[PDB]
Formats: C-alpha cells, sequence, structure tokens
C-alpha cells in the first residue's frame, strides 16, 4: 500500500491509500525545552513532535516548521516525518511509496528538497507531490470547478476545467488560521485577556475553533452583539479561569473577507474567488460558479458558506447560479484527495522511483507541476 | 442510399440522398486544448470536432480547417470527414457512394484531393463532386437563375441558362460571413466590448445570426439609430453579461454590399449579381432577372432580399422585372439539391466509382466541372 | 392535297395546295448549343430548328443552311425539311406531292440534291421545282411583266411575256436582306451601339424590319435628320436597354438603290430592272414597264414603290406608262403562286414521280427550269 | 514640329514627329485613393495618371478612362492628355499641331469629341485624326498590305491595296490584351493563386507580357506540359512570394486563336485576317496574302507569327504565298506611322486649322475617316 | 504655445509644442492613505498623484485610472490632468491649446469625454485628438512604415502608407508592460521572493525595467542560464534586502514573443506585426518590412530589435529585406511626435475650437479618426 502525507502549515495528515480518512492527525510543531532540568532518571528528550509536544506545552517552547507553506526549518520538518512514518503509522517508509502535496505557486526547491529527503534520509522506493487543489477536486468527485484551499499558512483559489488547470488564474491570499489566530490573539487584549507565549498561542487557536463563527451580515452582527449579551460565549482555560468573548467570536473570521482588519491590501475570499473566476475564459465561468468548493480547516466556520454565497452573488451577475460546495469532511478533503489518487490503477505509473531519480536529479520531480 | 455532404467553410452539412434536409449540421471546426491536464483518468482527447469542439471551447482553440472556401489543413478535414461519417451519420463509408460538394473557380487540387481522401482512407464504392450553384438551382426547381451563394468562405454568383452553365459569367466576391463576424468583431469595441479569442469569434457569430439585420435604407437606418433608441437590442453573454448593441446591427451585413467598410477595392452582392447577368448575352438576362436565387448562410439577414431586390432594380433596365427567390430553406439548397441530384435516375450513371479511378487517376475526377 | 414548300435563304413557308397562306412560316436557321450542359434531366437537344433556336438564341449559335440562295450545308437543310413536315404542317411526306421553290440561274446540283433527298430520305410520291419568279406572276394573276423578287439572299429580275421566258434577259443582283442586315449592324456602330454575334444578328434583322423605310430622296431625307430630330426613333433591345436610331432608318434600304453603301460595284435594284427590261425586245417593252411585279420580303420597306416608280420614270422614256405593282401579300407571293400552280388541272401531269426518277434519274428534273 | 498621339485603351504613346521612337509611353489610367488620409503636410493629391499611379496603385483604385476603344471617362481623358502635354513631353499644346489616332469603324462622336477637347480645352492650332491601321501600314513602307493591329481594347483586321481602303472588308475583333489579362486572372485560379484587385490585375499583365506565348501545336504542347515540367516558369510578385505558372503560359495567348475559351462565338485572329482577305475582291487577295502586317502589343507574344503563318496557310489555297510581316518595332507601328504621316510635305495641307473647325464646326472633322 | 499631453496607461508625458522631448515624466497613478492617520498638523491630503504617489507608497492604496488603455476611473483622470497642468507644467489650461493622444480601435465614449472635460472642466481654447501611432511615424519623420506600439496598457500594429491609414489591417494584442509586470511577480515566487501589494508591483516594475531583456535564441538562453550562472543579476530592495534572479531576466519578456507564458491565446508581437503586413496590399508589403517602427516603453528591452528581426525574417520571404526601426527614444516617440503635430503650420486649422464643440457636441470629435 501507499503513504498519502499531506503536511500543511498547521497539522500533519497521515495514512494509507485507499482508507476514507487520515490514520494520524497532529499539530505540525516541534517543541524543545526552555528550561533546565533538575532531576535525575527523567526521561528528558531533546525535542518533542506533534501531540506530545502539545502535552508538554507548558515547559516547552513551540515552533512551527513551516510558516505561509515555506518551510523555514528542514531539520524540523524532518524530524516531524520521522515522528510520521515511525511513531504516528509505525511503518517502514522504504516498504511504500509515498504521495506527498504542495501548495500551487509554491518555491520549486520546496519539491526539490522534499524529494531529496523522501530519497536519501527515508529510502523511500516510489514517491510522488501532487498539488492539493487537484486533490481537493478529487475527494468530491468532480473534474470542474474552483478550489478555494484555506488551511493554516495560506489560501489559494485554483480553478480547473474538464481536468485542465488554469494556471493564469490561480490566486494566493497570503492570510489563513494562523493569522487568524494572531487577530484573535491581539482583539482579546482588548477585554483584559493577555496571550503572549506560544503554549497560549495554542490555547487562542483552541478558543478559535471552538466559538468563532462568520457572520452573515457584519454590520448587524455588530449591532446585535452591542446591543444586547446572548452571542457571549465562556470559555474555560486550562488553569481553570474562565473568560468570556461576545463580538470577537466573529470579528476574528470577519478578516476573511476584510482583510484590512489585519492591516493587509488585499481583497477578502469571496473577491479573491470571484477575481479568480474572472480570469478564466468566459465560456468556463458559468460551470465555475456552480462548482466552488471550499477546502481546508480555516473553511469549517459555521456560516462561511452561507456567508460566501451571499458575497459572490453579489459579485456575480444576476443569471449565475452560485453554488458552494462545502462538504462536512473538508477538513480531510486534500488528504481524502491523495488517497483517491493513489489508488487509482492509472496513477501506478506516474511514480517517481528511486532509480529515475538517480539517474535524472532534481528535475524530473516537476511533474504535472503548477 | 447514397450520401450528400455539403463541406463549407462554417457548417458541415451531412445526410442521405432522398431526404429533405440534412442529418446532421455541425460547425467544421477542430479544437485542440491550449492548457496542461492535471487530473488523472480523465477522457481528455487530443481534438475535439464540431459540436464537442463547441461545447469545450473554453480550454480549446478552434481551428476553422477550410478558409475562404480552400482547405489549409488536409488532416483536419480528415478528422471532419471521419467525425461526419462514423459520429454524426453512424454509417460505414465503404458502402455508400458518396457525392461532395465544391465552389466554382475553385483548384484543381482540392477536387484532386478530395477524390483521393476518399477513394483511399474511407474506401467508398462510388464518388461524385458537384457544384453548388447547380444544386442550388436544383433545389428551387429550376434550369434557369442566376444563384448569389454566400456562406462563410467565399460568396459566387453563377449564371445558368436552360441547364447550360456560362462560366465566362461566374464572379466571385471574397467576402462572406467569417469576414462579417470579424467586421462585427471590430465595430463592438467602439462599445468598449472586446472579443479577442476563437472561442469569443463563436460568440459574436451568435450574435451576428441572432440580431444582425440588413437595412432597407442604410442612412435613414443610421439617422434613425442615432436620434433614438428603439434599434437596441441586449444579448447575454456566456457568464451572465449583458452587452447592448444599436446600430452595429445593420452595420455589420451592410458590407455585403459596402465591402469598403472591409477596406475591400470590390462590389457589393448587388453590383456582383447585376455585372454577372450583364456578362451573358442579351436575350438571356430578362430570364435572368427574373431568376435570381438566394442560397446560403450569409442570405438568412432579415431584409436581405428586399434590399437586394432595390439595389437590382436601381441598377436594371426600369422595364424589366427583378425577382429575388429567397426561399426559407435556403441555407441547406445546396444540401438539399444534392439530395435531389443523388435520387435521380438519369445520374446513376455519373459516379466515379473505384475501379475507373484506380484504372484512370485523378484527371477523371473533373466531371461537369466549371 | 399537295404541299407547297418555298424555302428561301431567311425564311422557309410551307402549306397545303389550294390554300390562300403559308400555315408554317418560320426562320432557316439551325442552332446549336455553344456552352456545355451542367445540370442532369434537362431535355438538351443536340440542335434546334427555326423558332425553336430563335427562342433558345441566347445559347446557340445560329446557322443558315442556304447563303446567297446557295445551299451550303445539306445535312442542316435536311433538318429544316425534317422539321418543316413532322414538327409544323404535321404530315407524312410519303402521301403527298411536293412543289418546291428555286430561284433562276442556280446552280444545277442544287435541283438534282433537291430532287435526291425528296425521293430517298422523305419518299415523296411526286415532286416538282418550280422558278420563284414564274410563281410570283401567278400570284398577282398576270402572264407578262417583269418580276424583280428580293428576299434574304439574292434579287433577281425575270422578265416574262405571254408566258414565254426571256431567260438572256434575267438579272441577278447578289444583295438582299442578310446585306440589309449586315450593313445595319455596321453603321448601328456610328451610335456606339455593338452588334456581333449571330442572336444579335436577329435583334439587327427585328430593328430593320420594324423601323427602316426607304426615302423618296435620300439626299433631302438626309438634310431633314442632320437639320431636326423627328426622323429619330427608339427600339427597346430584349434586355430593357432602348437604343436610338436617326438617319440609319433610311440609310440601310438606300444599299438597294446604291450598292455602292456595301462597297458593291453593280447597279441599284432600278437600273437592275430598267436593264433587264432594255435586253428585251423593243415590242415587249411597253408591256413590261406597266407590269412590274415587286415581289419577297426585302420589297416590304415602306416607300419602295414610290422611290421605284420614280427611280424607273427617270430612266425609261417620257412616254412610257411606268406602273409597279406592289401587293400587299408580296411577301408570300411565290408560296401563293405555288398554291395556285399546285392546284391547276393542267399542272397535275408535271409532276415528277418516283418511277420516272428511278428509271431516268436527275436528268429528269430539269423541267421548265431556266 | 507636330504632336503625335497615339492613345489606345492600355497605353499612351506620345512625341514629336520626326523621331523614330515615341518619347513617352505611358499606361492610359487615373488612379484615385480608396483610405483616407491621415497625415497632415503629405503631398496627397486627388489624382495620379500614368507611371505615377502605378507607382502608388497599392492606395489606388486604378480606372480605364478607355475601355474596349471607346472612351467612357472624358474627363479622365481630358487628365491623361493634360498629364502628357504638361507633365510627359513639357510642351505647350498651343504651338504645335496634335495628330491624334483612332480605330477604324468607332463611333463619330468620339472623333468628334476628341476635336471639341483639343480646340477648346488645349488650344491647338491645327489638329489631325488619322486611322490606326493607315499609320502602321506607313510604319512599314508599304501601300498594299492587311494590317491586324493588336491592343489593349480592340482587335482590326483592315485590308489596304495600292493605298485605298476597302471598309467593307474592315473586320473588328472586341478581344484584345486587357481580356487576356482577365483570362489568365481566371485560371491562375486554378493553381490556388488569386488577383482580384486592379492593382493586381497591373501584376497579371505583367506576369503576361514575361511568361506567355504562343504555341505552333497547342494540343502537342498541352501533352508536353502534362508529361514532363520543362514549360514551368517562375514569377517573383512584389512582396516577394514566388509562383509558378506551366501551361498557363501558353493557354492565355490560344485565346486569340480560340476565343471560345473567352466564351466568346467569334472567330480567332487568324480566320478574321482570312475572312478580312476573303470579303477583298479576287484580283488582290494574293498580295493581300503577302503583306499581313502584324501591329500593336497584343502581337508581341513569342511565336505570334509562325502559328498565324500556319494556320492562314491551312485556310488558304496551297499556291498562295502567305507572309506574316511581324518587324521588332510593331509595338510603336501606329505611332511611328503617325511620325512618318506628320512629317510628309503632301500632309501639311490636311491639317484642320481651328479657324477651319469655327467656321464649319464637329462636320469637318471627319477626313479620309473609314 | 500648445500643450501636448501623451496618456498612457502607465505614464504621462506632459510638454510644449516645439519642444525634443517632454517636460513632465509621472506614473499615471492615484493614491490614497489605506491606514488612520493619528497625528495632529499633519498635511495629510486625500490622494496623491504621480511621483508624489510613488514616494508616499508605503502607506498608500495605489490605482491606475486607466486599465488596458480603457479609463475605468474618470474621477482619477481629471485629477491626473489636473496634476499635470498645474503642479507640473504649472500652467492654465485656458490659454493653450491642448492635443491629446489615443490608441487605435478604442471606444469612441473615450475620445468624447476627453473632449468634454477638455471644454468644461479645464476650458481648453482649442482641442485635437491625434492617434499614437500616426504620432511615432511623425516623431521617425516617415509617411510610410507600421508601427508597433507596445506601452503599459495595449500592443497596437498600425500599418501606413503614404500617409494613408489602412485600419482593416489594423491589429491589437492585449497584452504590455503591466502584464509582463504581473507575470515576472508570478515568475519571482519560483525563488521564494513575494511581492502582491502595489507597491510591491512598483518595485517589480523597477526591476523588471532594470534587469530585463529579450533572449535571441530562448531555449539557449535557457540552457545557459541553467548550465552556468553568469546571467545571475542582484537587485537591492528598498528595505536593503538583495534578491537574485537567473533565467527569469528574459522570460518575463519572452512573453512578448510567446503569450501563451500568460495564458493567452494570441500570437506574439512578431506573428502580430506580419500579419498586420499580410492583410496590406501585396504592392505595399515590401515597403511596410523595410520600415517597421517600435514605440512604446515596452520596446525599450535590450535585443528586442534584433530577436524582432530574426522572427520577422523567418516569417517573411527571403528576398524581402527586413528593417526594424528602434531609435534610442522610442519611449518619447508618440509624445515627439504630437510636438512635431503641433508646430505644423498646416495643423493649425484643424483643432477644434470650444466654439465648435458648442455649436456640434461630441459628434465634431472624430477627426480623422480610425
Ligand atoms: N472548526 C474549526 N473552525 C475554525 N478553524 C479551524 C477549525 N478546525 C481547524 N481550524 C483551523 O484550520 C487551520 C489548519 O487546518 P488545515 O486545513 O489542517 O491546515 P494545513 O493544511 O495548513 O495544516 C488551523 O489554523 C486551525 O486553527
Ligand atoms: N440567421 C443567420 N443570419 C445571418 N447569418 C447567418 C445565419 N445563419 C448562419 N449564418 C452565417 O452563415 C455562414 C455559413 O453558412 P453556410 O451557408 O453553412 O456556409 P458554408 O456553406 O460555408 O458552411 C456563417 O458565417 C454564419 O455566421
Ligand atoms: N417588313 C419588312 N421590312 C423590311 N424587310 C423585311 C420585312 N419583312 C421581312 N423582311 C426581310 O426579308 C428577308 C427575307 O424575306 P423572304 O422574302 O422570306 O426571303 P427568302 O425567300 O429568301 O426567305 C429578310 O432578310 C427580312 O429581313
Ligand atoms: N511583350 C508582350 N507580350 C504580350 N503582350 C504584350 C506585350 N507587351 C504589351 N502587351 C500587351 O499589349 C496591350 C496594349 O498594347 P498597345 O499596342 O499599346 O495597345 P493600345 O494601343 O490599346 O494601348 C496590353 O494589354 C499589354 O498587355
Ligand atoms: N527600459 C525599459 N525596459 C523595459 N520596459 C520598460 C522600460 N522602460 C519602461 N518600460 C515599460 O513601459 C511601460 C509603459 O511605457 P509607456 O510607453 O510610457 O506606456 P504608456 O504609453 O502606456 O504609458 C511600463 O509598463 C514600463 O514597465
Ligand atoms: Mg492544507
Ligand atoms: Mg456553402
Ligand atoms: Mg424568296
Ligand atoms: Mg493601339
Ligand atoms: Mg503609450
Amino acid at each position: 500500500a501507499a503513504l498519502v502525507v499531506d503536511n500543511g502549515s498547521g497539522m500533519c495528515k497521515a495514512g494509507f491509500a485507499g482508507d476514507d480518512a487520515p490514520r494520524a492527525v497532529f499539530p505540525s510543531i516541534v517543541g524543545r525545552p526552555r528550561h533546565q532540568g533538575v532531576m535525575v532518571g527523567m526521561g528528558q528528550k531533546d525535542s518533542y513532535v506533534g501531540d506530545e509536544a502539545q502535552s508538554k506545552r507548558g515547559i516547552l517552547t513551540l515552533k512551527y516548521p513551516i510558516e505561509h507553506g515555506i518551510v523555514t526549518n528542514w531539520d524540523d520538518m524532518e524530524k516531524i516525518w520521522h515522528h510520521t512514518f515511525y511513531n504516528e503509522l509505525r511503518v517502514a517508509p522504504e516498504e511504500h511509496p509515498v504521495l506527498l502535496t504542495e501548495a500551487p505557486l509554491s518555491p520549486k526547491a520546496n519539491r526539490e528538497k522534499m524529494t531529496q529527503i523522501m530519497f536519501e534520509t527515508f529510502n523511500t522506493p516510489a514517491m510522488y507531490v501532487a498539488i492539493q487543489a487537484v486533490l481537493s477536486l478529487y475527494a468530491s468527485g468532480r473534474t470542474t470547478g474552483i478550489v478555494m484551499d484555506s488551511g493554516d499558512g495560506v489560501t489559494h483559489t485554483v480553478p480547473i476545467y474538464e481536468g485542465y488547470a488554469l494556471p493564469h488564474a490561480i490566486l494566493r491570499l497570503d492570510l489563513a488560521g494562523r493569522d487568524l489566530t494572531d487577530y484573535l490573539m491581539k482583539i482579546l487584549t482588548e477585554r483584559g485577556y493577555s496571550f503572549t507565549t506560544t503554549a497560549e498561542r495554542e490555547i487562542v487557536r483552541d478558543i478559535k475553533e471552538k466559538l468563532c463563527y462568520v457572520a452573515l451580515d457584519f454590520e448587524q452582527e455588530m449591532a446585535t452583539a452591542a446591543s444586547s449579551s446572548s452571542l457571549e460565549k465562556s470559555y474555560e482555560l486550562p488553569d481553570g479561569q474562565v473568560i468570556t468573548i461576545g463580538n470577537e467570536r466573529f470579528r476574528c473570521p470577519e478578516a476573511l473577507f476584510q482583510p484590512s482588519f489585519l492591516g493587509m491590501e488585499s481583497a477578502g475570499i469571496h473577491e479573491t474567488t470571484f477575481n479568480s473566476i474572472m480570469k478564466c475564459d468566459v465560456d468556463i465561468r458559468k460551470d465555475l460558479y456552480a462548482n466552488t468548493v471550499l477546502s481546508g480547516g480555516t473553511t469549517m466556520y459555521p456560516g462561511i458558506a452561507d456567508r460566501m454565497q451571499k458575497e459572490i452573488t453579489a459579485l456575480a451577475p444576476s443569471t449565475m447560479k452560485i453554488k458552494i460546495i462545502a462538504p462536512p469532511e473538508r477538513k480531510y478533503s486534500v488528504w481524502i484527495g491523495g488517497s483517491i489518487l493513489a489508488s487509482l490503477s492509472t496513477f501506478q505509473q506516474m511514480w517517481i522511483s528511486k532509480q529515475e531519480y538517480d539517474e535524472s536529479g532534481p528535475s524530473i520531480v516537476h511533474r504535472k507541476c503548477f
């Protein structure tokens, strides 16, 4: 069987081709102790990865090796891949081909380093690197649609028509889940709550995933939150302290549609999707309007599909049928797509084997790369 | 039964001899993908022909193998004939004789290549190549008349008297439907509408076929369009956008009567018909005036028969009876004529069989050729 | 009943003996197609005769089998006789005796070929060949007179006295209707009108028969035409074009009296008649002067009898009574005479039967031949 | 000195009497701009004449004021005469008598308009209009011969004997160089070459003058061209494109001997010359056979004298000596003859002066007119 | 003196007629603050134009009022014209006539709005709107040539012959400098460089103008860049960071010759120029080949003239002399031409005065408009 590994900026999803869900989903973090050990006989490791770093985060500094979809620390990336293969999946990487994923418009050194590490450090027999938007389209059983994938690092709108990608129409919004976490940390100071460490950043991400939602009309929701108090929710911190948040619940996700809240000049995700559709030929825009596919963890806010539908309907001509496809499993769509791709009989010929890599080099790794 | 195939520059009309209408009418286009395919398992063919190329035109480059009645790409012409025989008519070309059509004054290599392809690629038992104007005269049940056939590539005026052709009086105007489509594309830029790709050219051809008409008096119509706004019509693009056109509606067909709008030096279709009549003997001009037969898709503009009548009446002596015959089925007249010709008992002896072609060669294909 | 057939260079007049007018009068022409037929199922014959050749003359080359009274094409002459017997009179030539006509001083091979064709091709029971001038004298009920017969091919003056012909006084002027048609074609170029084809020659003959007349005094008429414009007439061509002719109207017939207009050296018809009278014995000239009989289509110009009277009065002694007999039916006089001759009880013994022709041969055909 | 101006349908030849060659030979064309001028300060004239119209023909519509020897536009004819006098010869027309030329059997309004324009627009002191065939006979130093002059507009056969013209034997064939140019344009479409504009007509005329020739035996030459490829020649178009022509080289001039190629009913130039000789008296035919003089630019095809000799020898009795006189300067024979005529002391009394024209009018201009 | 204002999509060039260079050349941008001002007493304007917007671009959003040659914001266009007249030229627009420029095939509402604004907002006495290609031809001292003008918005090929425009042969390529800037931004992400804001777009345009060049052979240059490292150049960002670019230097301008790099279907600038030449009459193509004039800032890449020469030589017949005219001042050619045009004595009559505009309206503004 083949291994499917979706490495995002925030979470790593690993599993076996043919399955319907990732077997191992864990934070893509490396934690290192920031205090001196004083007790003899303690199994104090030098670093912690994933959930073990998340459970000991009180005495650790946590670092993401991937930032804005770009690997900034390849040693920590190798640590995370080692943890994936040996601790999470508990398999030998030299026995299975590995399907990895990457975002469009990424540096070529990224894919080249991934291939070099997979072939020289883990000694995988075969290997492939697929584009995440194409996999998200595989997961929904479509060959036409514009995929809006927003994870932890970056957001991308990729239009595909009848299996053909339109790379000139691909748009990138450098704003995703981690920026929303930082913005929530910033606006929680207005209520006197102070989160500053990396562990507190993990706490704020938990708050965001539990309590934040997308308002259908932002100004009406602001007026509602200012008038009464029915939007206030409570959250218990790990030390038993209880915080209460009101309009922040919908002010954090609103930065997805108004990036000026983050001091950014770019347009929201709705205008990004619309502009990506408008860069395509006039004859495919109608099919793209009816197949707008949401993907990633940042699209999991309650009410984001309705808000997206409303905004794109406001931007598009009135005769177009705007249809936002937001499946309940869209947090794993990429991985699911990868699974579907790695189980196709037609795909079993596109693996880059180790012999081809030894005889050609890093130039052969760019297969269906856009 | 015999197969009747009218191959024009724009449309292919195919059917069986004895029928009253073509069974398969489709655009004479070949579409090829201009983007890279990124999805595995998609039935991405190398090329598309006819309506399948028209439905996928968003990701295709469209090419006409025939330009100005001249085949510029014989491989694409064979693709179109294959699509005609196997996908549209769904017959075996080695079982039926084939009646093909050609315009007068065409290169002889055209007919020779057509015969070679029909006898060596499709292995047709018998084959004939008829002149399109004679077929258009068959369709109207006449033996005397001047046929003005204007399709997509070229316009021809062919006078025939009592079944005798006057080849010295045949006139050719290198201006037809595709030139009018290009001119409409050009003059739509005056309103800020930009159509540049081949798919947008198909869109503009649709606009032309739906909204354009021939003004009886051009300057009066221009004054009317400049004064009020009752001539303005709206058209919805495939992406839901709505464009509005005014005088363009009658400025595009006006190039048929004033080719100087296209930068051409030739005379209009009315003066071409009149000059073709005036090259004939004085004793047949009266019968030619009363039997001016319009044929082809470019004669399907509303008001072209009345304008033609008015112009030729202005050119001819006042005692002559100008009568423009414009049947409602004149878009298929050629094909209909071919049908009538291929069902005649007197014609069943004019088929060029494969034995005659093998024993003689390309010299035998010129039968009743003018 | 007997058949009377007057074969002239221009017209064939056929009918039954005893009638007062020819039943079938048609042009003595054979038309052959000069273009290629392109339509299947058309009744395109190989040749056309008479009025059917005249109606289709736009696509035909027209040929007269008789030129200057001499048959130049005996196959076309047989075609014309076949058309006469089967299409015009609609009789069986093997049931009726045939009275044919010939001009005086004609080659003997002409009469011999006529007899051979009538007896071997049409199998007529009896046959006779009469002289046209004697028949013209029969038509006027006279036995004395000088007949001036001018048809399409040749003009002849034949004096007859008390039923006796004076063959030594017979004069021939090789100038008749067809020469006048050619001269009218030539002088119409002075006004910019161009007639060149055989069909246009038929048009010019129609113009001549409708508009030309004989001026009583030629120089006075020329001065009148040069001064004012009251002599100008208009004529509508078959294609609706209108031409205007002035002095040509009387310049074309003037060549009958001044053959030098045609580059001919001979004398006019008046001097020819006078010289023919002066070759006769002095005792019969007075009776010849009073019985000058005009005959043929070329004597049908308005004012030719008055001009003839004036000229012959100027040539003859002042005591002679010049009387020009010009009956209104003199275009058919020959035929009428033939009718009268074929209904005489005294003539029913002069028929050359087929038995006499088989037992004697071509030598018996010269009966009353001069 | 006197001015000699030969105005043909195609070329104007102007010079001074006494010279041996025309000083100014230029195309008889008027060119008018068919596009709008967009640059300020350009010397954009309203019309161009002659070689200046030929050099700017890319942006001009070219018109011949003379068509088939008939002036269809007298304003353009005056433009051409003005260009002749002031730009080409650079003389004052009010100081020299002018000898003009005309074809036989031309409308009288032509000569009258020429005289009116020469006396009222250019104020010439004296003026004469000579027949072109008589001048061509002057150029060869003969008083007996049949001149076959074929230029751009019309062909004429004029027999002259001992200085006497036989106007009744003059024949006109409405087929010359321009018809051959149009026929070459038509038959070049069989090889896919398309020439349609007036500038392209000038290009085709250049092709005809460079590459066309008369085949001695037409069917043998057709067989030779069909078998091998030694008759193929190449020609470089003004834009650098190279066309190749084969049998067309001798199929275009063959229309001079087989006018049915042009859909014409008339006989070839050989049969026209023979028929013109046969209309003359029997005593001068022997001298006419030995003095057949070719004249004009259309007689400049290589091999036309030999073909003419062969055809007329086939038509004439075997005891006659057929001699075709084709001098190498026969393109200018008319002009040369005019020069010789305008330098004769006996001719200095035949000038029509302006006083005679004022006292008599247009009636005096017909001097030796036939 | 007259004012000459060349308003392009990217730069505005303003000056006085008679000068040899524009006095004021500044970016055609309007910048608006995207942050809130917090300091009292700061001269914080509402908007910035030109160089003042370029110097403060760190806190501004920059907008081009012209996009693809089409004015999308007329208020910002008026702001730019006001900045031109009062801040750059420092003149009163009500004292000088203004010569403006426009691209061919532009919407008529563009010229009408320009005239309305110049006559009602700035109250100019006279005004004219010239075509930019004609001005570029004025600047080179020619009346014949095909101008290929590529600026920031659109590329146009306009052939002119002897001062006559051939509007039917004008071609438009919707691809110019701004598309190349966007493509450079896109391909700089392959090296990990991220430029997303409008200020960063200005930075990338600076990089393009400093480091990009046209490779003579693209594949050989790609092989050279892949092998060694001699093509790598460095560029210092405004914050002191240094980026290094290699093949991008010639991959960005290569989109001018291979628009498929941008996902466009159109042909390159070389094929566009060749097709524009081939739409002209055959007689002017030779002069157009020798006078191909480059114009605009997008033609300022090193090596574009040699590449253009090579490509057009490959497309044209081998006997043609391809000559690319690329003067060193071709970035201002249009303006220079305008200067030359506004100083001509012949032009001082083509100004549209305010009285004519008040008495006629927007219909009079179309003078020499094509
Ligand atoms: N229910 C939820 N609501 C809002 N955001 C969520 C939810 N679940 C996950 N996220 C956010 O999704 C982001 C990463 O999700 P994922 O699609 O795995 O991204 P990546 O592929 O970059 O790892 C995180 O920033 C996380 O905060
Ligand atoms: N209703 C219509 N009005 C105007 N033009 C039409 C109409 N229908 C078809 N056409 C034009 O007719 C042209 C081709 O018609 P057709 O006679 O099939 O030509 P061909 O024989 O060359 O294929 C096309 O350019 C199309 O735009
Ligand atoms: N009304 C008329 N006026 C002048 N000529 C006429 C008239 N009718 C007939 N003709 C001429 O008479 C000629 C032939 O008449 P016809 O006596 O039948 O001759 P033929 O006996 O040779 O056939 C024709 O050339 C025709 O032009
Ligand atoms: N060398 C040549 N071969 C064939 N045709 C020629 C040649 N030179 C000239 N011509 C033809 O001669 C014609 C006109 O010649 P010219 O005698 O000047 O006629 P015109 O007197 O009517 O001007 C033109 O149509 C031209 O094509
Ligand atoms: N040296 C250079 N090399 C390449 N491109 C240049 C250079 N200088 C200017 N440009 C480009 O030219 C474009 C605009 O130039 P210009 O001719 O002024 O256009 P416009 O007339 O539309 O303002 C800009 O996109 C700019 O990037
Ligand atoms: Mg992801
Ligand atoms: Mg057709
Ligand atoms: Mg008779
Ligand atoms: Mg001549
Ligand atoms: Mg510009």
